[PDB]
DNA sequence: CCGACGTCGCATCAGC
DNA sequence: GCTGATGCGA
DNA sequence: GTCGG
């Protein structure tokens, strides 16, 4: 990418101020500026250039400025050296860790990957399955694989009900070439906004996958949101495949456009289009767009038969996926 | 200046 | 048990 | 940290 090292180094201060801060707004604002100079093409020449984009203020011109010169930033620089801020980042990086738990972890002494597996009785269900699969998680998945493993899905989710559709979103929609995740949104018609004519509609899907040995863990699940890890069959003495997060979303049936919408990402394009529908009066979740009141309240559901109607409610052109990764 | 910043599912805990 | 935060996640 | 009224 053009401007590699100022977005990389505007993520590891989201990810300082998510993780050690705790600051959720200055995370988000670090996120959306580094996004915004990922897909600016041009080579910035200075602080000033980028502040011209949306997101890009003061303090982040001052430091592209800084990074421009020098090749580094010190504010960054002293963060990699503070010990506490290290540690809280490192144990974040397991699944299920987050902000509060990594920094309770250090005052109770638990710091590194060694002293998590010796503290395994420390650690819920979910911390559990992630420090088992610490590694697997942060490699990313070739599209070829996430090939293999739709072609298991679908046709798995196929033998349970032959009324299930699963779409595969995420990355996968937009056209990237990998993947961190696979993410499935699924609809059955006994599940839409107006009644639920069948139990266990999420529940028998997991299972069959279970019972092919494609899902291995869970970390949670409910009626609606599965989150687990799941692993590709190998073949006679091949290594086997890592094992790979998968995030099931069971969506009614009649509230599909938004659903996709909302999963295929990515998080960011979803931020920014969110907080343009509240700029032009309405308010977009997974289920539906509603209008807003003056007093803020949110209305009753407006008509949607495609992707592009939430987007002409809101005065955007269409994006296609691949045209979503922010 | 300063209030708002996307929206919500599941796990966990506190208070009753 | 229920209800309403809070954490962590999509 | 940035934006917009
Ligand atoms: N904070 C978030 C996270 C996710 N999401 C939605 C949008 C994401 O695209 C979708 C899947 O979450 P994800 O974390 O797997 O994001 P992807 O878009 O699939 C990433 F590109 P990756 O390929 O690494 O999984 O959930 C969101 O709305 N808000
Ligand atoms: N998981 C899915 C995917 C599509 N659909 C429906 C939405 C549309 O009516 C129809 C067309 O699908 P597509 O948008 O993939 O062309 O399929 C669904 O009900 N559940
Ligand atoms: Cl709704
Ligand atoms: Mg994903
Ligand atoms: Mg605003
Ligand atoms: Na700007
Ligand atoms: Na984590
Ligand atoms: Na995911």
């Amino acid at each position: 990418t053009l401007n590699g090292g100022i977005t990389d180094m505007l993520t590891e201060l989201a990810n300082f101020e998510k993780n050690v801060s705790q600051a959720i707004h200055k995370y988000n604002a670090y996120r959306k500026a580094a996004s915004v100079i990922a897909k600016y093409p041009h080579k910035i020449k200075s602080g000033a250039e980028a502040k011209k984009l949306p997101g890009v203020g003061t303090k982040i011109l001052e430091k592209i400025d800084e990074f421009l010169a020098t090749g580094k930033l010190r504010k960054l620089e002293k963060i990699r050296q503070d010990d506490t801020s290290s540690s809280i980042n490192f144990l974040t990086r397991v699944s299920g860790i987050g902000p509060s738990a990594a920094r309770k972890f250090v005052d109770e002494g638990i710091k590194t990957l060694e002293d998590l597996r010796k503290n395994e009785d420390k650690l819920n269900h979910h911390q559990r399955i992630g420090l088992k699969y610490f590694g697997d998680f942060e490699k990313r998945i070739p599209r070829e694989e996430m090939l293999q493993m739709q072609d298991i899905v679908l046709n798995e989710v196929k033998k349970v009900d032959s009324e299930y559709i699963a779409t595969v979103c995420g990355s996968f929609r937009r056209g990237a070439e990998s993947s961190g995740d696979m993410d499935v949104l699924l609809t059955h018609p006994s599940f839409t906004s107006e009644s639920t004519k069948q139990p266990k509609l999420l529940h028998q899907v997991v299972e069959q996958l279970q019972k092919v040995h494609f899902i291995t863990d869970t970390l949670s699940k409910g009626e609606t949101k599965f989150m687990g890890v799941c692993q590709l069959p190998s073949k006679n003495d091949e290594k086997e495949y890592p094992h790979r997060r998968i995030d099931i979303r069971l969506i009614p049936k009649d509230q599909y456009y938004c659903g996709v919408l909302y999963f295929t990402g990515s998080d960011i394009f979803n931020k920014n289009m969110r907080a343009h529908a509240l700029e032009k009066g309405f308010t977009i979740n997974e289920y539906t767009i509603r209008p807003l009141g003056v007093t803020g309240v949110a209305g009753e559901p407006l008509p949607v038969d495609s992707e592009k109607d939430i987007f002409d409610y809101i005065q955007w052109k269409y994006r296609e996926p691949k045209d979503r990764s922010e």
